[PDB]
C-alpha cells in the first residue's frame, strides 16, 4: 500500500522513544508471511542490529542482534496477538532496560539492552507486509 | 523492479513443462533475505501446494507439500548456488517423477512428485525478492 518497503528510515533512539508501525500482512497466515524490524548502527543495510524483531505470521517471533556482523543469542517466543487477514498497530518503546512491544495495545514482547539504543542510526521495516504509518517520537531530550 | 511480488499466474503443468524466473535478492545475504515458490492447485492463496520451494539466501532450502490445509514432510538442503548481491535465473522442470530445479544453468535441487502436476492451477513467486521475467512453456500437449 502506501509506503515503500522494505523501508528505511534515519532514526535516532533513547529512553522514552517510541516506534509506531501500521501495516499489514501481504498473505493468510496458512502461509505464514514474515514482518521484520531492524535498528541499525548505520545507514548501511549490512551495518549491525541492535534490535531484531522477527515475526513468523502464527507462527512464532524470533529477536536476537547482529554484533561485528555476527548473530547473537537467538531469544524465541510463541505469543501471537497477531490477527490472521488484519491490520495491526505494532509500538516499539524503548525504555531504560529493554524494549517493549505492544500489538494493537497489548504489551506481547521485550528484549533487554544489548547494545546501547544511542548507537541506533537507521530502522528498516521489511518483509512480508505491506506499510501505511511509520513514526519515530523526538519530543524527549 | 518490473514484475508485481507477491506475483500470481494461473498456470497447467504435465511432464515437459518449464517455469523460468528471472529475480535479484532485495537484501545482502547477511539480512537473510527468502525466496518462495508455491505451485497451487486452485487460484486462492489458502489453496492446497503440490510442491513448496524456499530459499534462504545464503543458509537453506526448504520443500514441501500442503495437503489438505497441512503441511507434509519438510525436505531441506544446504546447496547455495545462488551469489550475494546477484540477478539469479531459476528454471523448474517437470519431469516424469519430480521437479528439477536449475539455477543460472545448474542443477541444484529434485522433489519427488506426491500429486501430480496436472493438479497445479496457478503459481505464486513472493517474499524478498524482484522479477524481472516469469515463463511458463506450453509448447508440449
Amino acid at each position: 500500500s502506501l509506503l515503500p518497503v522494505p523501508y528505511t528510515e534515519a532514526a535516532s533512539l533513547s529512553t522514552g522513544s517510541t516506534v509506531t508501525i501500521k501495516g499489514r500482512p501481504l498473505a493468510c497466515f496458512l502461509n505464514e508471511p514474515y514482518l521484520q524490524v531492524d535498528f541499525h548502527t548505520e545507514m548501511k543495510e549490512e551495518s549491525d542490529i541492535v534490535f531484531h524483531f522477527q515475526v513468523c505470521f502464527g507462527r512464532r517471533v524470533v529477536m536476537n542482534s547482529r554484533e561485528y556482523g555476527a548473530w547473537a543469542q537467538q531469544v524465541e517466543s510463541k505469543n501471537m496477538p497477531f490477527q490472521d487477514g488484519q491490520e495491526f498497530e505494532l509500538s516499539i518503546s524503548v525504555l531504560p532496560d529493554k524494549y517493549q512491544v505492544m500489538v494493537n495495545g497489548q504489551s506481547s514482547y521485550t528484549f533487554d539492552h544489548r547494545i546501547k539504543p544511542e548507537a541506533v542510526k537507521m530502522v528498516q521495516v521489511w518483509r512480508d507486509i505491506s506499510l501505511t504509518k511509520f513514526n519515530v517520537s523526538y519530543l524527549k531530550r
